[PDB]
């Protein structure tokens, strides 16, 4: 089963949860919880359609400025998702990775992440990347610091640093490159998501809100990609 | 006269010249020449509508693999544009900058670029950035090399490198951030253009081909931006 319409790595900006809840007179957190159901659905769709990697923008590094309470509810939802879906991810041969600066998360959450990555580390099917406390510029900077060290250590000359070398130091360099970025919610921006990695990616924007994003919507983005002529 | 709909810095991926010429039974070079007329028109529109900076993707660093003859014709068109439009740019108070690796261009062209930037260096109206032999990853790497040197020199510690610091070392860091990216030609990709810089930019894609892009088209992208809600 070759990647749906030949799409290897899909990345998604899951926006629109607040508006989806507000339209119904409910608070944003209600929308974030329904967004977790769309996550389940997108993950299943990707793993059943030969996609090699699915990368989800779950918590931008700029979301720390949102209402204290909304942030806490997000962190509890993350904990809850780890506790509740990891066994199924494992049974489905999905390898779980969290990308972003996890050092900023609480203990309980950091431990669950490390435990969930360990358990699925040897899985060979879909790789599911959850971008949490992630930013594209931060990602590039982490790689830059890694090369800066080598320079400090005398193991690398400034004139030796090139694109390929930094590329081997940004997140997900071990996976196929991002082929398609999908952003739900109607906004036409990348909002600091995978900047280095989306250099040659198709970009697909839909007004559909994340909680309503379903299998037909995902197939539509795949068809859009297949016709990327 | 405040930036059209409050848009300070517009960047454009001027695609579609080959298809525009082919539709008429003509060769790509014919389309590139007509694209130069659309450049004149976009520049005039930006300078007359309070835009602070207009950045045009004129020659990607990956276009070196195009047909030898098409590449040469592009280089002659660049030379020709410098020779022919610089006096008017100057009279219009436009500051000209070329971003990208100019060391790879021929002598005549390198000299004309340096001369044209010098003549307009003290202009204060629109800043026109022509991205020639430019790539977004290359741009970030040039900044990384600048910081790597400082590390080599013992003037900087790896742990001191952060986003703001690298930001002060990528192209156009002295100008307002890119607010809007327009890509003509129908493809929905960024194709290695301003990656670091487009983190928070609105992205506007149109099927209109670059040679046909006119003032009404540009106003439409501006209206799209104004309604970026
Ligand atoms: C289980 C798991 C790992 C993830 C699922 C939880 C979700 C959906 C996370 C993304 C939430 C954020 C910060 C969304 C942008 S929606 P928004 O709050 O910006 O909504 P809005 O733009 O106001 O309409
Ligand atoms: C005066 C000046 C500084 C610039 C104007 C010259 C132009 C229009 C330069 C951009 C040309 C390129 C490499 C365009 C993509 S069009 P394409 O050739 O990819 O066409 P296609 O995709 O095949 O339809
Ligand atoms: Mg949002
Ligand atoms: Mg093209």
């Amino acid at each position: 089963k070759l990647p749906a319409h030949g799409c290897r790595h899909v990345a998604i900006i899951m926006d629109g949860n607040g508006r989806w809840a507000k339209k119904q007179g409910k608070i944003r957190a209600f929308g974030h919880k329904a967004g977790a159901k769309s996550v389940r659905r997108a993950v299943s769709f990707a793993a059943n359609n030969g996609i090699e990697a699915l990368t989800l923008y779950a918590f931008s590094s700029e979301n720390w400025n949102r209402p204290a309470q909304e942030v806490s509810a997000l962190m509890e939802l993350f904990v809850w998702a780890l506790d509740s879906e990891v066994k199924s991810l494992h049974r489905h041969n999905v390898r779980l990775r969290i990308i972003g600066d996890t050092s900023r998360f609480n203990s309980r959450l950091q431990e669950r992440i490390r435990k969930s990555e360990a358990l699925t580390a040897g899985n060979t099917g879909l790789t599911l990347n959850i971008a949490a406390n992630y930013g594209g510029r931060w990602d590039i900077v982490q790689g830059v610091r890694q090369l800066a060290e080598k320079v400090q250590q005398g193991n690398l000359q400034p004139d030796q640093i090139d694109e390929e070398m930094l590329n081997q130091h940004v997140c997900m360099h071990e996976l196929a490159p991002v082929d398609l970025v999908i952003r739900t919610g109607g906004e036409h921006r990348i909002s600091n998501f995978l900047l280095w990695q989306i250099a040659y990616a198709e970009l697909y924007f839909t007004d559909v809100l994340w909680p309503d994003f379903d299998e037909q919507d995902f197939e539509g983005a795949l068809n859009a990609f297949a016709n990327r002529e």
